[PDB]
């Protein structure tokens, strides 16, 4: 299983992910253009390089954890020629399904194996190695990748061909967004009807409406003391991050001509909420329903 | 032996009253439809020509009626015929406003009263697995418990009068939103080239999981028992979901609440019910391009 891994993107996700790879005994060759990110990763054993091409030159596997499809595209353009032939590229960035398929084809045109493997779990999942990887690409390529993913992962799920990882994540998170708004509406309506928060909680969680947005992320303080509502709506899952994912869902809706009325409505709601509350947990959208 | 007047012997009322007979109660009935009455009499209910007659000898009076207006008119018709401290249980699904009005009216005559609307449908009614969501006094629920038990899989005290109705309407508004949201996810997935089984496996193991997908999956295959595999036979009909959402919209209006997605869901299902009232509510997956 021991492998030389180039890790491009050493931010809030990339840094802890890379540390777990070092802990598992891999040689990790890192690059990030932010020197503070690079320094922090070096402190936990990443060999940091001056450029992304240098980092990938001697690597069996190249992982990208980057903010957008544009940055992934630009990164692949900078490094693919530098990589040894038939190197495994894993993009664990969260990007559009369109961009994922573009960068996948580019990697394959350079003779590289490529997977999309975006993750859920956030920074906390990243530190604890409990992230869920949602993978698109060839099954044999995933087989080759498993030893590298396992030390970062709680779950690895194969979603289909290239882009299917991005697709699965973005579909789930659109539903989540809609559910978190709907649970918030339910709690505020209950409050105006004189139905207690604890009572509504007990019913919804015992009934057909139950979902993570209530049972774990309860947007009123009290029924779930661990939920962000009890900690000033500190993330958790920030509004900024949810808004990014909803943007990607709206990109997917636009590329496909799909009709997603509530998903699109939830996107508009989170886009407005992100303008001034980007730093709050996405459950804090409940504030928009009170007045 | 507690004697129970059951007013409303329709699709729900008939099987509920059969379970009460089966539990050893004396059941007195009224319904304006001769077929409903006859069918109930056939399983042991002593049917009377008028609601006031049914109520005369009753320790408990149960209503299962279509609207608040009918519930209200039934109460003013029968309250004077009832014995003092009779226990009235309305298991109709009506507005929280109407529920609290009829509760107040009944207690004004020295009656004890609960709202106890139900989830489970006709299937649940027959099988005695209904979920009663109850508003009223804890001590009144305790007295009612022996009567509710033979009809029920769950009995949940929701709070003071009207809280049963509120709890049910709030859950069903969330459910409608979830059922549409899951449908959108499956349609988007298909157009992205992500298989239904793959999306199913991901969502059910992730934060988006809910009954609308894990049990009511609106595409055939991943859950062989879901209505999608059986021509969208209810299940839970669009007609009934539409009725609940209408009540949610009455509650949103009465309170001045902000419920944008619930309201959007209500609009979608009202429109869908014009064409497909008889299909399971999960069938909404095929009306999104309208
Ligand atoms: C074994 C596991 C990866 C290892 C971990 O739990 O960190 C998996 O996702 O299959
Ligand atoms: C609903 C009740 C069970 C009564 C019964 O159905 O026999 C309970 O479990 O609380």
């Amino acid at each position: 299983m021991m492998t030389t891994i180039a890790f491009l993107g050493l931010g809030n996700m990339g840094a802890p992910m890379s540390a777990n790879l070092v802990g598992a005994g891999h040689v990790v060759r890192g690059f990030d253009p932010a020197p503070t990110a690079a320094s922090g990763a070096a402190a936990h054993g990443v060999a940091v390089f001056r450029s992304a091409p240098e980092a990938v030159a001697e690597a069996d596997v190249v992982i990208t954890m980057l903010p957008t499809g544009e940055v992934v595209r630009r990164c692949y353009t900078d490094v693919l020629a530098a990589a040894r032939p038939a190197t495994l590229f894993i993009d664990s960035s969260t990007i559009s399904v369109t961009d994922a398929r573009e960068v996948h084809a580019l990697a394959e045109s350079h003779g590289m194996l490529q997977l999309d493997a975006p993750v859920s779990g956030g920074v906390k999942g990243a530190a604890a190695a409990t992230l869920a990887f949602m993978v698109g690409g060839d099954e044999s390529t995933l087989r080759r990748a498993r030893p590298v993913l396992e030390p970062m992962a709680g779950k690895i799920i194969h979603c289909g061909a290239a882009g299917a990882g991005q697709a699965a994540k973005v579909c789930n998170n659109m539903v989540l967004a809609v559910q978190q708004i709907a649970i918030a509406e339910a709690f505020v309506l209950a409050e105006k009807l004189g139905l207690s928060a604890q009572s509504l909680f007990d019913v919804i969680t015992g009934a057909t409406g139950n979902c993570w947005a209530v049972h774990t992320n309860c947007p009123v303080p009290g029924p779930v003391p661990t939920s962000p509502a009890n900690n000033d709506f500190k993330p958790g899952f920030s509004t900024a991050l949810m808004n990014k994912d909803l943007g990607l869902a709206m990109d997917a809706v636009a590329a496909t001509g799909a009709t997603a009325p509530l998903g699109s409505h939830a996107a508009d709601i989170y886009a407005k909420f992100a303008a001034d509350h980007a730093d709050l947990d996405f459950s804090a959208v409940i504030h928009t329903l009170r007045a």
